[PDB]
């Protein structure tokens, strides 16, 4: 049972371990992950990658990638959707519906830059459906990712931030401080794709494992670790 060597964006770093151990219980195949940034990984296989598939933190970039014939045509898919959350490293300062947001009444927000960060994307779509990116504008703070958007709400002087749930949940819920999930319906929906390599193309485990990721076990832990399928 041979071994499948998997790109992971680092933002799903928790499931895909999770998922391993029982991948590997289950089908005797070795994941082996290397985590790091979507466009790191974008560079790499452009340039000469050992990997058979890709998970992604966007839907974007394994779009491009296909459309350069650097990994198997058609074999994208979404193997997991982000959810935006409202949060704070502050207990009880984020109301169950959000609606310190929407009164206005904070100094600073963290946003992710929404050129390049489907998380970024999503915050600037939901407050332009709830009519507050004028008024809100002068107080975002926009950081390159989603990881600085997460950390400034910690190490930086803003109270709330728009970060991935993902950073946020542990075990099925908020793990510490205040938040407000953010519906769906306030934004498009935020794709993490996944690919076959030119590597993978005939490559069993490679395609065991992206099924897997499409079967029941692999959906549960996927919602624990604050995604949607
Ligand atoms: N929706």
């Amino acid at each position: 049972a041979d071994e499948v060597q998997v790109a992971v964006a680092a933002n799903f770093t928790a499931p895909i371990q999770a998922i391993a151990k029982e991948f590997e219980k289950d089908t005797g195949h070795r994941l082996v992950a290397a985590y790091g940034a979507t466009g790191q990984f974008y560079t790499q296989i452009k340039n000469g990658a050992p990997f058979q598939v890709f998970l992604s933190a966007d839907d974007s970039t394994p779009a491009k990638l296909e459309q350069e014939g650097e990994v198997v045509p058609g074999s994208r898919f979404t193997y997991a959707i982000g959810t935006l959350a409202l949060w704070s490293p502050k207990a009880g300062y984020v109301d169950a519906e959000g609606e310190v947001l929407k009164s206005g009444s904070f100094r600073h927000l963290s946003i992710a830059n929404p050129k390049t960060a489907p998380y970024g994307l999503a915050a600037t779509q939901a407050m332009d459906k709830l009519g507050l990116a004028a008024t809100l504008g002068p107080k975002l703070v926009e950081g390159q990712n989603i990881s600085q958007a997460y950390q400034f709400v910690s190490s930086g002087n803003a109270e709330l931030g728009f970060v991935a749930l993902s950073q946020i949940y542990k075990d099925g819920k908020v793990a510490t401080g205040s938040a407000w999930i953010v519906p769906t319906e306030l934004h498009d929906p935020i794709r993490q794709d996944a690919v076959i390599l030119n590597k993978g193309k005939d490559n069993a485990a490679a395609k065991a494992l992206v099924d897997y990721l499409k079967g029941a076990k692999a959906a549960a832990l996927i919602k624990s670790y604050g995604y949607e399928l």
